[PDB]
């Protein structure tokens, strides 16, 4: 019942607001909606369990796609989704 918390790490290994998922690619893919979540250059974004000492780190960015194959009519042949992938994994102290 209970969905773990990360925090968002900046360039220097700074720390921002705490992001939560069930999994560190939920926290990561509300990292991808965040700003330059972009396919060309994913906006780097770096997750910190609240709970391991290992410091995620995904690539995010967002496609404003998916044309419909079997999708609903209101649904078009693009959305919004933040996509993220993990290019590796860090560490904390």
């Amino acid at each position: 019942s209970n969905t773990r918390n990360f925090v968002l790490r900046d360039e220097d290994g700074n720390e921002h607001g705490v992001f939560t998922g069930k999994q560190p690619r939920q926290a990561a893919l509300k990292a991808a909606n965040r700003g330059s979540g972009t396919k060309a250059n994913p906006d780097i974004i770096r997750l910190r369990e609240r709970g391991t000492k290992k410091v995620h780190v995904f690539k995010a960015w967002k496609e404003i796609v998916d044309a419909p194959k079997n999708r609903p009519a209101w649904m078009p042949e693009k959305i919004s989704k933040p996509f993220v992938k993990k290019e590796r994994i860090e560490k904390l102290e």
